[PDB]
């Protein structure tokens, strides 16, 4: 025989068991870390995070540094106003900073 076809049949059958949808319940919240909070950088310059990592700025010497603020209600204000499209960066990623800013982020996160 030169026969081959098969329609759509490629692999074994089977069903689901009593729902074929599956249940969405919270996937990425949590809550404490999903509101925005602000911390005491050592110093005393405040600094603004989240589940995602920290506020970032780039300086005109192409420097980076952590986002800072004088006053706890100056990071809150800041990180209230996303308006802006607010810069975050990964808390200690590929690129190496200095160990003790993640050490920093380690005792916050």
């Amino acid at each position: 025989a030169t026969h081959a076809a098969f329609e759509y049949s490629k692999s074994i059958g089977g069903t689901p068991a009593l729902d074929r949808r599956v249940q969405d319940v919270n996937d990425t919240i949590s809550d404490v870390k999903q509101k925005w909070r602000c911390v005491v950088y050592p110093g005393n310059g405040f600094v603004s995070a989240s589940i995602f990592g920290f506020q970032a700025e780039v300086g005109p010497n192409n420097t980076r540094s952590i986002r800072k603020f004088n006053t706890m209600q100056q990071c809150i204000d800041f990180t209230f106003s996303d308006v802006i499209n607010i810069n975050i960066y990964n808390p200690c990623v590929v690129p190496n900073i200095n160990n003790a800013e993640c050490q920093f982020l380690k005792s916050v996160l």
